């Protein structure tokens, strides 16, 4: 009956529209910590992003979840402080991205396990904080150490109820792979949500994924580097395909018959160290709107297209709810 | 340089005495020991660790460590303020990039990475104030492309303050001579240079050459050795199977070529070390239980014992330490 926020435990209901894949800074262990001047400062940094969730806020967003890590930089301190100036629910994560240090990567499963269930039971790091979701990540064939995190993650999910939620080369097809290991550990399709899903416009391979169970994270949206074929960093991070290609697979598998699987978001962040120098700025310039791109422009561009009212609230309401709610598998 | 910088702030060259130029209070990942304390039983077992063997040290004449500890070694410099005010001992911290960077350094230029190193020593590390005394930087064999970008910052970061830079080394490898080439490259004095864990070599050609070209060698490995423990690969692996004595005797070897200056004697010892295996600290701890005070307690008699004089083990020992720790512009 009730997810945990940087702010404490909400009631489901409290949830309301939510973003299910963003992140208030995309960088590294400590690094805000040591280098905040990376990002102008701290304080500037925290401005930036309560100007961005007021302004998401005013756009009807109530909820979203910062999967960032601990090997993303995740700062639940700066999560808390932003989520209280914004009145903004904001949702903490545990797991491990693809950057772990050698302290994580040398790691067994079951001492990862017992570092997700810190997280998501005790609270993150000294702050009672606990983790609301839990994080993975792939980019192409799992490294033997990302199974190993994806076992872990299954484990945590089964003991908390907690979702589990990734990244994925949508291009590869990281999904089947990830929904092997999790279904080798036992762990339900409908604890799962196979992130940057519309990467790819192979829509059997997300048709074929909604079919067992899974989530489909929808997340990338605004990602798009058309207009700047010309910066190869730009490109290679954000695509060549265009918003509307992308927010149209939303569609598509809403007539396929997969409304209740799918999530929709941005990706987005208001600080970024993790990739080149910069690459805030032009993603800024790329999508203005930020966090409230999915609001402002996908839904009414659905709508056009046809997807009616009571589904548009079943995605970016229901689904997003009965996700985070923390289940157990039946017994 | 009139000052030292330590964690307790600055001090005169005099009151550093005989110190151990290259050691670390925990050896670990950014942000490791603040989100998974337990993985040390908890962070007031690692502190009370170190202050006992802290104490320990200083029993036997210690007046001073070097914690090379960098941001990606997990280096928490609150925790060794915290040690070295308790144990009454100084310790001096270090910025710099070991070979655990994540993306969001390894990503970044060398005019970044000089920024990045220069805050750590002018201004502070993290909101503390504690200013670094020394750059660490590493090579595993031939360096990598970011690798010689984090050793160009740390010459320009050494030449704009006067601290001295210290170094990993695959000694075996020879990676002295390439540490050397690129700092040249970047006009740094080698006296400004400790060519570190010297002793994993027994190729005294090797060692006497950097030295006559005014390097500092660090024989900082003196304890390390697997004999003993065959059975067990990742010990083998980390630690050796040459003895204590043999390493102890290039001190000796270095001495009779002429370059009793030029030495810098450490163990390279810790209380905590989660980058690798689980259990290693266990292992270490039994094959070496005097862990800091190895040096004095067991390599100086040693030496005097092989007829060093005691003059000459007090230069080592103190003199040295202090000429490369004390800031040194170039003139
Ligand atoms: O009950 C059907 C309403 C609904 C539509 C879309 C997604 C979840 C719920
Ligand atoms: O000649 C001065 C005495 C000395 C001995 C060894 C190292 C530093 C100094
Ligand atoms: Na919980
Ligand atoms: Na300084
Ligand atoms: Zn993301
Ligand atoms: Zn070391």
């Amino acid at each position: 009956d009730r997810i945990n926020t940087v702010r404490g435990p909400i009631t489901i209901s409290e949830a309301g529209f939510t973003l299910t894949h963003e992140h208030i800074c995309g960088s590294s262990a400590g690094f805000l910590r040591a280098w905040p001047e990376f990002f102008g400062s701290r304080k500037a940094l925290a401005e930036k992003a309560v100007r961005g969730l007021r302004r998401a806020r005013a756009a009807g967003v109530r909820t979203i979840v910062d999967v960032s890590t601990f090997d993303i930089g995740r700062d639940v301190s700066l999560l808390a402080e932003v989520s209280r100036a914004a009145d903004v629910h904001i949702v903490a994560a545990t797991g491990l991205w693809f950057d772990p240090p050698l302290s994580m990567r040398l790691r067994s499963v079951e001492e990862l396990t017992q570092f997700f269930l810190r997280e998501i039971q005790y609270g993150i790091e000294d702050t009672g904080i606990r983790a609301g979701i839990i994080k993975v990540a792939t980019t192409g064939k799992a490294t033997p150490f990302q199974e190993l995190v994806l076992k872990a993650a299954a484990r945590a999910s089964l003991a908390t109820g907690v979702p589990v939620t990734t990244h994925t080369a949508a291009s590869q097809r990281d999904g089947e792979q990830q929904a092997a290991i999790f279904e080798s550990e036992g762990l339900s399709p409908s604890r799962v949500c196979i992130g940057h899903s519309d990467d790819t416009d192979d829509l059997s391979y997300l048709t074929a994924l909604a079919a067992r169970g899974y989530l489909i994270g929808l997340d990338h949206i605004p990602h798009s580097a058309i207009g700047l074929e010309d910066n190869a960093s730009a490109s290679a991070l954000l695509g060549i395909r265009s918003w509307q290609t992308r927010a149209l697979l939303i569609k598509a598998l809403i007539d396929q018959g997969y409304m209740k699987q799918i999530l929709v978001s941005n990706d987005w962040l208001f600080g970024f160290s993790s990739y080149v120098t910069n690459i805030m700025d032009v993603m800024d310039r790329v999508n203005p709107d930020g966090m409230a791109f999915i609001p402002l422009r996908v839904i009414p561009f659905l709508r056009e297209k046809g997807v009616p009212q009571e589904t548009l609230a079943g995605i970016t309401v229901t689904n997003p709810a009965r996700f985070l709610s923390p289940t157990l598998r039946a017994s």
